[PDB]
């Protein structure tokens, strides 16, 4: 099977993995994000940029959001 006709839904795209299988992977479009610096997540961790936060939200933490811009305290 290939990535053709696969619909991965919001924030994800199809990529062929190292076992030759099509997979849907977290891939937020960073170009949609207006703030370009680090952010402080609702988990209390700093993310190098907001796109990295959104990738983490997609992969592991569905409730993760930016609680303030810049680095966390």
């Amino acid at each position: 099977e290939t990535c053709e006709n696969v619909d991965c839904g919001p924030g994800k795209k199809c990529r062929m993995n190292k076992k030759n299988k099509p997979r849907c992977v977290c891939a937020p479009d960073c170009s949609n994000i207006t703030w370009k610096g680090p952010v402080c997540g609702l988990d209390g961790k700093t993310y190098r940029n907001e796109c990295a936060l959104l990738k983490a939200r997609c992969k592991e933490q569905p409730e993760l959001e930016v609680q303030y811009q810049g680095k966390c305290k």
